[PDB]
């Protein structure tokens, strides 16, 4: 499997910071076996395409479902694709848990954008007292399921496995419990799909990764990438990719 | 002195640079008069392509914005965003935020503020919904619309209201030009007897009801109608005959 490593560019955005994190990545080496996505805040997708090397994917970081009017809304997988994004994030945490899209919502958008042509980063995760109360296997799997529901084609689908309690709460991560976690997404897809798409698919981690944090977490078997939040924004995301 | 003819294009769209494009060479290859201040909302998506390619004549503006942010920037475009990427001003409390997406009119008074504080210009919408305007509330509703954006302005220079009859929009009620006039009349009053005279002589009220080719000359004819803020029109080229009305 393509290792895969995506930047979720969360930030009050301008051209001049983008254009600097670009610049950076523009100069930086990317290691052949992997791929690199990043996503920035809407109003700047068509720019970062447009100044970031084509060795370098360009990510929405949300889309709407199929229109019904109301264009005022989110952005379509048209337009994301317009602008020469190629993937979507969704199901991120914090459009999960600050935003309150639900389950049926996120399955909905994943199939609509799937069925407009792009690639999905879809995410799922447990919360802390979900954690503590044994039902992180229950809750991934029944996130995983309605995402499941709406996949066709694997190929261009990655699974974000992001922790909650790996972002806003007092708690970290360790090779070993993403190991765990990640090790039995793959067993979900292998009885519940198949076994040749539960071997190729990517399950990239979204816990809070750094620098410090990352090689250890990328020599885990079933650890194929990261999807990163606030080291996406630093110098720092190039060691991340490599 | 006279205030200046204003029009606004709301470009609610499935946004696409060929189509946008177009419709920007279309304006950028009219005689936009020096007489009109010409205003264009395309999709946040389309924020800095537009500007890119509109005459610099032509100024850019948000469908919307946020106050005030933490965290969760997946959230609204920022007024420090809309400015970066070179629009000038903001649509705010338009009826579909309002009506459809549940904006209050206390978030419409905190992006109003918020907005402002960033240097950017406001187009900020009112209206009275078919219920409303049935029960005979019209102005007790656009009143109460208007104190709250009001109450959250300090230099009117930078401001426009637009009103929306939404009672007229997709109801199958029709707005006169005469019914038009006498609600652009009575909100100029309210700016007269609670803000001044001075800003109400100077403030554009521009009219958000439907408006074609046809239609655009006999409504920029009323005394009180300081133009436009064209929903689906804008989408034509028929809005070069409406920004020449």
């Amino acid at each position: 499997r393509k290792f895969f490593v995506g930047g979720n560019w969360k930030m009050d955005g301008r051209k001049q910071s983008l254009g600097e994190l670009i610049g950076t990545l523009n100069a930086a080496k990317v290691p052949a076996d992997t791929e690199v996505v990043c996503a920035p805040p809407t109003a700047y997708i068509d720019f970062a395409r447009q100044k970031l090397d084509p060795k370098i994917a360009v990510a929405a970081q949300n889309c709407y479902k199929v229109t019904n009017g109301a264009f005022t809304g989110e952005i379509s997988p048209g337009m994301i694709k317009d602008c020469g994004a190629t993937w979507v994030v969704l199901g991120h945490s914090e459009r999960r848990h600050v935003f309150g899209e639900s389950d049926e919502l996120i399955g909905q958008k994943v199939a609509h954008a799937l069925a407009e042509g792009l690639g999905v980063i879809a995410c799922i995760g447990e919360k802390l007292d979900e954690r503590e109360a044994g039902i992180t296997e229950k809750v991934v799997f029944e996130q995983t399921k309605v995402i499941a529901d709406n996949v066709k084609d694997w190929s261009k689908v990655v699974l974000a496995y992001e922790p909650v309690w790996a972002i806003g709460t007092g708690k970290t991560a360790t090779p070993q419990q993403a190991q765990e976690v990640h090790e039995k997404l793959r067993g979900w897809l292998k009885s519940n799909v198949s076994d040749a798409v539960a071997q190729s698919t990517r399950i990239i981690y979204g816990g809070s990764v750094t620098g410090a944090t990352c090689k250890e977490l990328a020599s885990q078997p079933d650890v194929d990438g990261f999807l990163v939040g606030g080291a996406s924004l630093k110098p720092e995301f190039v060691d991340i990719i490599n």
